[PDB]
């Protein structure tokens, strides 16, 4: 199959607009259906009424660091597989999107598509 | 000022990736915080919990005809402004979605992005 992700929703928090339609463009690709939020906040509201089968994040958010999106929704019971994408070399952030559960925390920028590709396979059937 | 759609939450519903991708550049450009979403019925249930300033979408849809997400929110009183952009010929479902509470039914392609731009702006800043 060229498009195993058919069925599967995904919601991208992404502040830059060519990173946000890069992953939107890989995802689609996929067979993946797409919601895309340019900003944090507006995800957290999303949220309220909507249960993505996986949520790709960076937790070095500038509106609102991802951190406490991850908080708010974790405090709740939200069990949506959360996966960050991140350029951070910051340990003590690192280690506290693990406490709060992530599937994984992948650098920035991704130097290796194959390894996205499959990082996402183990999130969405594990 | 470039960015007047500052503070304005905007959300887009198109099944075609790349047109999808232009009105994110495009609105995200002019300031505008964006929400895309691929699937109209995706977008169904994100209005449930999510408001928007504007929500763009096409009534001609694939997956689920876009005149029943525009009926299913109007049924709970919703005042969300809706612009739709359509290649649709059928005056029936023009007129239907006029019927519905819609800001403005602009033809697809977009000649023209001048248009657009000041029908954007006569939904977010009415009057």
């Amino acid at each position: 199959m060229t498009q195993p992700l058919v069925g599967k929703q995904i919601l991208i928090v992404e502040d830059e607009q060519v990173f946000r339609s890069l992953l939107d463009s890989w995802f689609s690709s996929l067979g993946a259906t797409t919601v895309l939020a340019a900003d944090g906040v507006d995800a957290l509201e999303l949220l309220g009424g909507f249960t993505p089968d996986l949520m790709i994040c960076d937790i070095a958010m500038p509106r609102m660091n991802g951190l406490k999106l991850l908080e708010h929704i974790r405090n709740r019971g939200d069990q949506t597989p959360v996966l960050v994408i991140s350029a951070t070399e910051n340990m003590a952030d690192i280690a506290k999107a693990l406490r709060l559960g992530v599937e994984d925390v992948l650098l920035k920028p991704v130097k290796d598509l194959n390894r996205l590709r499959e990082m996402v396979f183990a999130c969405l059937y594990p």
